[PDB]
């Protein structure tokens, strides 16, 4: 106020400055990711798709370097755009030259000022131009908030996140803003909380915190299927836990992404994971 701080923050920082971007993908609704700046092209690690949010750290060779949460990768520079975002602060306080609880004062900045959003999610900071002044403000000074509020966890927060496409229809290879198929909804939600997860449901079910007894589900947990006969080992088919014995998915049953009574649904679970951490 505006010096207090909290030893909650640490008090050293090694995050990079970054912006943010948003993919575009001129023409199509993907591009083709890589694990460095020169790569063999013919071994891409994935895609990333339209209308996807990212951090950027940089460019090189044409690519640029882009990261969501602990994942990051390179894909073309012309695939994305940089974004900055305006809001106005609500509480006085300072602009650090780095977000721990030990950086320098950059600006002052009275309650009630214009700003520009640079960055989000930078350990409880927002990275911000003030009258040309840049730094890192403690999130909860800025009206702006690039996810919800409400909910005791991330995993609330997921949930409330399918639910806004419910309706939406099902096509295969789609993640978002209007259509999707099963894992692509998934990774769309996580993306939006900046939480990495992969594109396919046979590898969703890989990674992320394994939950055992399926008493232990939560909302925002995904769970894979296997629903192939033909391949009844494989994992094909995921959805998201959204509480009171119901989870949402991207189902060609309808063609529509829906509600689905999770003890009824007839075909047999791969692993239940926990992709959020707080």
């Amino acid at each position: 106020g505006p010096g207090m701080l909290s030893i909650l923050l640490s008090a050293s920082s090694s995050y990079q400055t970054q912006t943010i971007g948003r993919l575009t993908t001129p023409g199509t609704n993907l591009v083709k990711a890589y694990k460095s700046s020169n790569p063999d092209l013919a071994r891409n690690c994935y895609w990333l798709y339209f209308d996807y949010y990212v951090h950027i750290l940089g460019y090189e060779n044409g690519f640029a370097h882009v990261r969501i949460g602990t994942e990051d990768c390179w894909i073309s520079k012309d695939s994305l755009e940089e974004i900055t975002i305006p809001t106005q602060s609500v509480t006085e306080a300072n602009i650090y030259s780095e977000p721990s609880r030990t950086g320098t004062i950059v600006r002052y900045v009275p309650a009630n000022s214009q700003v520009t959003i640079l960055d989000f999610n930078c350990d409880g900071f927002y990275r911000i131009n003030y009258r040309g002044y840049i730094g890192y403000i403690l999130e909860d000074a800025l009206q702006y908030k690039w996810k919800q509020i409400d909910g005791a966890n991330d995993g609330e927060r997921a949930a409330n996140l399918v639910k806004t496409k419910l309706g939406c229809k099902y096509i295969l290879g789609m993640s978002g803003p209007d259509t999707y198929d099963c894992s692509g909804l998934m990774q769309w939600a996580y993306n939006r909380l900046d939480i990495f997860m992969h594109r396919t449901a046979d590898v969703q079910d890989l990674h992320g915190q394994l939950i055992e007894d399926a008493q232990d589900i939560l909302p925002g947990d995904i769970i894979t299927f296997r629903t192939d006969s033909d391949n009844p080992m494989l994992v094909t088919h995921v959805g998201m836990y959204v509480g009171n014995g119901q989870f949402i998915h991207a189902s060609t049953n309808g063609y529509v992404v829906k509600y689905q009574d999770f003890y009824k649904y007839p075909y047999p679970v791969s692993t239940i994971r926990r992709y959020w951490t707080k």
